[PDB]
């Protein structure tokens, strides 16, 4: 699974830090991801991060609508330039309507400020029917 994601900052500009339990599961959703996007013609800015790690860079609106940035609001906001990419990654993220505003056939989430606040605010998930 995800483990955790990040709002973080590189170079004055919002990033979204992916980790993952592992290196394949991480290379894994690497190139599934970046692949649904070029089947849709988009070049969503997803790069490697570490061993467990991706992020998610800033868009570059208008010229690449791709990435996070800042609502006006305050809030981390992924465009995934259609709809059909954000299909295809936030159930491979587990982000969910209790995370962000996520809506019909918007291409762009909106992460709930009490969930993420700001710049190294992180979201952890831990699997669902775990021992506690
Ligand atoms: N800096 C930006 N990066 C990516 N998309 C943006 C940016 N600014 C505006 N948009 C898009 O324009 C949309 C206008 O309506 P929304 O605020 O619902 O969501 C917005 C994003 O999809």
């Amino acid at each position: 699974m995800v483990t955790k994601i990040i709002w973080v900052s590189n170079n004055g500009k919002p990033n979204l830090k992916i980790e993952f339990v592992s290196e394949e599961e991480k290379s894994n959703f690497f190139k599934e991801v970046k692949k649904k996007a070029s089947e849709l013609g988009l070049n969503f800015p997803l790069v490697q991060g570490s061993g467990n790690s991706l992020l998610i860079e800033a868009s570059n609106y208008p010229i690449n609508p791709c990435g996070c940035y800042i609502s006006p609001g305050g809030k981390l906001a992924i465009n995934f330039g259609k709809v059909e990419l954000s299909h295809f990654i936030l159930p491979k993220v587990g982000v969910k309507t209790e995370h962000a505003e996520i809506f019909k056939d918007h291409n762009t989430i909106f992460f709930h400020k009490h969930k993420l606040p700001g710049v190294n605010s992180e979201l952890t998930f831990i699997p669902t029917g775990t021992p506690v």
